[PDB]
């Protein structure tokens, strides 16, 4: 049905500003909004100043968005519960703090809507497959897309996709994130793999956009980065087995594109300084993504016998001091070849 | 091979801006480069001044770049042929000028590289296909990608696609477009329909990411802007018989994303003041090769029967005076839906 869905209560883990500026979409569809923090001094400075002061700056909140660190107090209540709690906090945060919720959930078959994005060290796994190990699959789906989290949190146009393996559970979850003025809209697909890998991949290869921009290239180079670097998403999706139609949508290439044209953003930052030959020691000072990420994905990607040559190269930059420019070179060493795609019609 | 060609000559009919930058490409493998532009004293300047003057400045030509008038004078001799005359002019050329050429073209087996990008508004068919009336379509091939033409001339790092049916013609002209620095990559490629496809319709969306700034949108939705009208040259690919596969390579997506980025752009602005509810025709002072194509483009379309909303309300936007807040509602109004995209794997 294209009619939205309104509901009591939404829950959302993670104050992160995706999360906050997710809690603000939210409220426009619920009438009671929690967002979890665990410092209690830090929550009631937010509700204080009406405004997450800590991660979303500049934003006052809705007056239906109230913080919290009472777990419990948190989900009670609520009829969809979103995670955006950072991926090496997930598997920590169920085992000490999520008996109740996650028989709470069970009971009354809550959706859970996987907004946090990354690959765990000890396994190797994504986040929704992690919460997987505690919650029905069943009932999770995941949200990417392209989404800068200042024009979400402030009702700038902004579309998304929301994954699950049964359509039909994404497209329920599509009747409660979109808005009824249309500023947030939601697309259903079932590849929640793609998802999950374009959403920690994108974070390695705007390390490289960076690295672009700091060795003297320009936008031409930016966008071969962005085309190559999909296939790469494509290539792992493949083989971790993903069905892969989030590739080409606003997961994929949509998200990845708009992240890897984020000048100010950390990743790009971190790039742009290795490639005008500053060593990653000196340069961290507030991990970048993609600097965390790099690490586990060539180990998965290396477990699945998957190549995945710029974000190799990016590893290489960050991880052993492999010098940019040699990189390069040894990324156009392949000699000339076809562009790697499929025909979409016979 | 992964060997390179060089070559003795290259000629290229076309001194825009896009021309004269490949003809900076050619230079550094073919001992000499002819740029043919039709008007004699113009050609005096710019060789004088050793500086494209009209169509690129700037930049200084390399020295064995000449400009000349004459057609003859132009191609004889020449190992390969670059178009990148207007699409409105492609056809009376070769009526008025082409006879020798072709014959030559004909008799020496020159490869041909169509560099031309739009829609005829007398047949509605592209620009390869228009030269493929005068020139055996064995000889011919299509180049596109993302590239700037400033950055290609001044040789900062470009990759491209070059299309031929026969993927063996790509693949020599391959060899002869790469430099040696490997400043200029191309990519082999069977999709010319894709590749003719995308260049014409980038610029209709490229007038929407426009209109998407001027209603006071940002980047989230030039993102989904980019994504959403993908789609449209995939399905208008489909209808016209090409096999798609550059439709998510460089031609297509790769392309797309950086014209519909270059903010200072005459499609661009033109986009922005229609939505800041500027008429059209107080804006027409110089036309936009969107606003040109718009057009043709909705008649190709609607001969077909392929859907295409976001261009389609482009159309409207420009030439029937249609409110851009009008538009965006209609094209919002077609309920929750699922993103489109088929699986890769199966
Ligand atoms: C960490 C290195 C980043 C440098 C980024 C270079 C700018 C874009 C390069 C795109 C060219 C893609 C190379 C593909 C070669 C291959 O498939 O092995
Ligand atoms: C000429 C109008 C341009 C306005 C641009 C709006 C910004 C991007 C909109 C993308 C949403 C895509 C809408 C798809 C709806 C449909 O498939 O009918
Ligand atoms: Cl220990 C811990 N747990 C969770 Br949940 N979130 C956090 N953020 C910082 N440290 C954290
Ligand atoms: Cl009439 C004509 N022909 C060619 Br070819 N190119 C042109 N550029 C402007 N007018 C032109």
């Amino acid at each position: 049905k294209d009619e939205l869905l309104y509901l009591n209560k939404a829950v959302v883990f993670g104050s992160g500003a995706f999360g906050t500026a997710l809690a603000m979409v939210l409220s426009k569809k619920c009438r009671e909004v929690c967002v979890w923090h665990m410092n209690e001094e830090e929550v009631r400075l937010v509700n204080e100043k009406r405004e997450n002061v800590l991660f979303l700056k500049g934003v006052q909140l809705a007056s239906n968005i109230t913080f919290t660190s009472d777990v419990e107090k948190a989900y009670n209540g609520a009829e969809i519960i979103l995670f955006v709690i950072p991926t090496q906090f997930l598997r920590g945060f169920f085992e000490k703090s999520g008996g109740n919720l996650i028989a709470y959930a069970k009971e009354k078959q809550v959706p859970v809507l996987v907004c946090t994005k990354g690959i765990e060290r000890s396994t190797l796994k994504f986040p929704a497959e992690i919460i997987g190990e505690f919650l029905p699959s069943p009932l999770l789906s995941v949200l990417a897309g392209p989404s800068f989290a200042i024009e979400v949190a402030t009702g700038v146009f902004t579309c998304v996709s929301i994954a699950s393996a049964d359509i039909n559970v994404a497209r329920r979850l599509q009747r409660i994130m979109s808005t009824g003025d249309r500023s947030f809209v939601c697309w259903a697909t079932t590849d929640t793999v793609g998802c999950e890998v374009a959403s920690a991949v994108k974070n390695v290869l705007a390390i490289g956009s960076g690295v672009a921009n700091g060795l003297g290239m320009g936008l031409n180079a930016r966008a071969a980065l962005i085309m190559r670097g999909l296939l790469e998403i494509r290539d792992l999706t493949a083989a971790l087995g993903g069905d892969g139609s989030a590739v080409f949508g606003l997961a994929g290439l949509g998200d990845l594109q708009l992240t890897c044209s984020s000048e100010l953003s950390r990743n790009f930052t971190v790039g742009k300084k290795l490639g005008k030959g500053l060593p990653i020691e000196e340069i961290q000072r507030a991990v970048a993504e993609g600097v965390a990420t790099a690490d586990p994905l060539m180990r998965l990607a290396k477990q699945l016998k998957v190549k995945m040559p710029l974000c190799h190269q990016i590893y290489e930059i960050v991880y052993k001091k492999k010098n940019p420019r040699d990189a390069l070179a040894d990324l156009l060493s392949c000699g000339l070849q076809d562009e790697g795609l499929p025909p979409l019609f016979k």
